[PDB]
């Protein structure tokens, strides 16, 4: 099943934050309406924030997260959770190797802001 | 129902990260085994990452999040999600006022690390 | 925070199913646009399905679950989960007593159908 | 990533419930410790409960859901969500074709019971 793709309300600002837990350098791309809107890279085995940004979901609301390590696409897991019918999380884990911890890059998207 | 209380794996490192989306200055307290282990604070209406820290869940694994604004406790919502039976997120929203956006302080706990 | 309230896409069919795990008879009311659209009741300590039905979310998409036992509303917990950006679950637990297992009536709403 | 595999607490009763939304007849097999413990089959495009049963997670706590149509395995998605640190839902969707609604068989596992 496709993972790392989310439909947000149109024209809405959202936060995106990435963490690293891996020997490999993680590259996280965030695409809005199929175009790159943010890119974070970094290396940590201690959950360091490797980037945070606020983006607008645009006319389509389509947001996609991709993760790669030295060009090799990571396998992704994802889901969206909504609390009290108001607060949205779109969550992504990724695996760059064999241990299947799926934390090598972790991406959190949250909305609404403000 | 009680919110913002999570049972983590014992003796295990986790990340805790807080975001602010409010006019009021937020204070987030993270308790491990009923003792304050981290405090974050800030003021942003644009998702500032007011704190992020790696903690150990200790012998009992009990982790609790509390949020206050100028000394008044905020109302909390929370849940835990698990992806691919391995990757864990404990999620907290909080409301300091009347609009019920529940994003005034947002806290994400993630494990495992490394 | 309010619990058991969900915004579905407008005019969309959804499933609603309730289970019982308690000594007392559970009455589950499902409201669409703030009117009772279905009512289920039954008693089980073994997760019996006490009702299942297909409903339409109507013009507003507003769906609410309420649970009553022994003449009093139960305390509710809830969340919505979306898998692969397609499959939606709106989940409700409820507590009628003192043990805080929150399973006394469990309600599952799922969409889309077909 | 692997989907449809959950680790439950050992020796614990849980509910498993399957729904169908597809032209193809769905077959759902629920494995406990790698042996089939329940099986449900049926065709519906209206969310029929093609089966619901109480099982015991046994010594291993390993529960796996498989879905097929006339022997052809469906693609699975899944996640687990925990409410108020107490109430567990393990969720499965499945896709037997090309439209990616992932609702062709939907399986919900809930615990604890009683
Ligand atoms: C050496 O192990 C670490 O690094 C690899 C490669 O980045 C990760 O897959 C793994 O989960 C660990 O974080
Ligand atoms: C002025 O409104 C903003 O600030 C208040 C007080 O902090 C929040 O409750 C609200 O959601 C907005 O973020
Ligand atoms: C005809 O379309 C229906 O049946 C196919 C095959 O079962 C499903 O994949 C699809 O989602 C619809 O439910
Ligand atoms: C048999 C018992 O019945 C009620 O007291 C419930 O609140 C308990 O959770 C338990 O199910
Ligand atoms: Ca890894
Ligand atoms: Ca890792
Ligand atoms: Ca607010
Ligand atoms: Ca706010
Ligand atoms: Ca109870
Ligand atoms: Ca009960
Ligand atoms: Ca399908
Ligand atoms: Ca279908």
């Amino acid at each position: 099943a496709t993972q790392g793709v989310f439909t947000l309300p149109a024209n809405t600002r959202f936060g995106v934050t990435a963490f690293a837990n891996a020997s490999g350098t993680q590259t996280v791309n965030v695409l809005v309406n199929n175009e790159t809107a943010a890119t974070f890279s970094g290396q940590s085995t201690n959950n360091a924030v490797i980037g945070t940004q606020v983006l607008n979901s645009g006319s389509s609301g389509k947001v996609q997260v991709q993760v790669s390590v030295n060009g090799r696409p990571s396998d992704l897991v994802s889901a969206q959770v909504i609390l009290t019918n108001e607060l949205n999380f779109a969550l992504v884990g990724s695996e760059d190797g064999t241990d299947n911890d799926y934390n090598d890059a972790v991406v959190v998207i949250n909305w609404p802001l403000g």
